[PDB]
């Protein structure tokens, strides 16, 4: 099975151009840093649209055949933000583990990351992770999580992927 | 206006058969951190599931709280229902509220994970399940209180501010 | 009365169930049963399984292993969730902080607990070193837990882990 991983950026002014997006490219960056095996990437910038988010997981996952979707933005406590609600909509498990780890993680740098509603899921062979917005907080976000990714991702069914131990330890 | 509302669920403190210590704690508390005007919503209301929805309700749509403070009935017993009406009232939850609560409260007490407090939104009021005994009460504030004046500016609540030699409200700066 | 635990293996030598049948012949210092389940992942028959020993056997405890992982088949958590009406968030919390100490998939576990009338019902992980760090680390809080649904009374040695009141 080839890895195809998704890569969603999520924000009206994003989509708009009001401002480019160093999320999704922190995100890439950070793929390209440490994966070793082979991989293909689908990245996508939506408005947060409720529908276009759901649809969007959803076409990455079905018909691109994505085993990981990586989304940022819209997981805040304002009402807009609902890229979570819409990650719950397209998965059939959620591994709450992710979202307390990643809130973990975010409190040692401010005590707003009790704010964050970031979560995990599954759908098919495909493992739905929300992340931050910041870059900086992305990066320590995924050395946090991607330790486990691949195993997990193993587990569904999905492709095989791996990291260089010098980066991040895939732990299996 | 900033309006805070701090609702003691305890079937007793509603008989007048305890004192009140921890709905008055936590108005304390409020009194002590906040460097901004506000005004407080008091209620004592029996353990009755209906009931505590409805005051929640009332103090968020009608009194305009931007933010309420609950105490009591979050235990494991069947009675403790204070999460289950918060949850069916907000539209939205913040489980972070409940994992940090928890996570500060058992490095003294062990049966902290049975615990079932926790945070969400309805409108523009973030409600917060807080424990009963005044000491765990601040140390639960001290622990989420830094998160919530952001908190309420990005639901569109009223404005509040606290000392930041007592409490350090955070809020990202330009 | 009578303090009865369930112990319930879930896969398709049971080294998991022998671990929590030992543990809890070691910590526990009051009179006990134990009944021993070992099912397959079938939600179904999980939850017919948990609602036999709750409700039939009296069980004031159950705890499971097996099953609660991201697979499909893992089905142990849903299970739990169906035969509870009131979930414990603490639990599933605690258990895979202190089991991501030296496992870093454990985020990936699904384990919760929730109570079913008198009985509290647990979901452990499947190996060993997960099984123990598990068990030291709620412990503490399930005997008060069940004084507070009205279940049996258990206690433990204070020398292995106290349990509070």
């Amino acid at each position: 099975k080839k890895a195809v991983i998704g890569v969603v950026t999520i924000s009206d002014r994003a989509s708009k151009g009001i401002y480019e997006d160093i999320s999704g490219k922190a995100i890439i960056d950070y793929l390209k840093d440490v994966i070793i095996t082979p991989f293909e990437v689908e990245y996508r910038v939506i408005p947060d649209e409720r529908d276009l988010i759901e649809k969007t997981l959803i076409e990455l996952a079905d018909e691109k055949g994505c085993s990981l979707i990586l989304t940022t933005g819209g997981t805040g406590p304002a009402p807009r933000d609902v890229t979570p609600e819409a990650t719950e909509a397209v998965c059939e498990k959620m591994l709450p583990g992710f979202g307390e780890l990643m809130r973990q993680v975010s409190l040692k740098q401010v005590p707003t990351a009790i704010l964050s509603r970031q979560t995990a899921g599954i759908r098919g062979s495909c493992l739905i992770v929300n992340l931050p917005g910041k870059p900086q907080s992305i990066k320590v976000c995924l050395d946090a999580v991607m330790p486990a990714i691949p195993y997990c991702i193993d587990l569904i069914g999905g492709a095989y992927i791996d990291t260089d131990p010098n980066k991040v330890k895939a732990f299996r």
